[PDB]
């Protein structure tokens, strides 16, 4: 499957060297991709496309849809129930929203919790090369995205906007991040099962 090869390439090619020296997500340059599953949840897809059409109509017939990563210990609840802003990241740089990265390694830092939590459930290792990790590769409707550089605790998107784009800056973000404030503005399209690999 070329669809799956495209997802593996997005995963591999978006890895970056993290400022924390791998404290949160581990030390690696690449992954061992074990499985890529397409999520087909008709109810979630209908909620997503219904919202995507509304946002498109409010944004000059353009949804501004992107494929983005999301790492979380709650990936299995997300696949069944969808992203839920009632469980949004309050402590987040851009307030109470649902957060995504365009770099797979940034999302990998959240797979076991904030700052990688205590790592894998079995070895309590944030850099575990044994335990199988899971990330989501999502369809996200950004619509009219508010470009922001510094911390801005929002409860909802700014007036006239459908999302917030956190752009990198000198005394700010190392890498981009994308925030939606409505769970129906993202669809968890692919569930990726993988391992981070020990460097060569
Ligand atoms: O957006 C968050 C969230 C994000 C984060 C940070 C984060 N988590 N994952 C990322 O991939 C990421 C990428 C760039 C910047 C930050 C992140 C932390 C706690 C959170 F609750 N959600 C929590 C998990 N979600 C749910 O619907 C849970 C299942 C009930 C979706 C929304
Ligand atoms: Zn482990």
């Amino acid at each position: 499957d070329k669809e799956f090869q495209s997802v593996e390439e997005e995963m591999q090619s978006t890895v970056r060297e993290h400022r924390d020296g791998g404290h949160a997500g581990g030390i690696f340059n690449r992954y061992n991709i074990l499985k890529i599953q397409k999520v087909c949840n008709k109810k979630l897809w209908e909620r997503y496309t219904h919202r995507r059409k509304e946002v498109s109509e409010e944004n000059h017939n353009h949804a501004n849809e992107r494929m983005l990563f999301h790492g979380s210990p709650f990936v299995n609840a997300i696949i069944h129930k969808g992203f839920d802003e009632r469980h949004a990241y309050i402590g987040g740089m851009f307030g109470a929203g649902i957060y995504f990265a365009e770099n797979s390694s940034k999302s990998n830092q959240y797979v076991y919790g904030i700052g990688g939590g205590t790592g894998c459930p079995v070895h309590k290792d944030r850099s575990c090369y044994i335990c199988h990790r899971q990330l989501l590769f999502c369809r996200v409707t950004l619509g009219k995205s508010f470009l922001q550089f510094s911390a801005m605790k929002m409860a909802h998107s700014p007036p006239g906007h459908h999302s917030v784009t956190g752009r990198p800056s000198v005394n700010g973000l190392a890498l981009a991040e994308y925030v939606i404030y409505r769970g129906e503005q993202a669809y968890p399209e692919y569930l990726i099962t993988y391992q981070i690999m020990r460097p060569e």
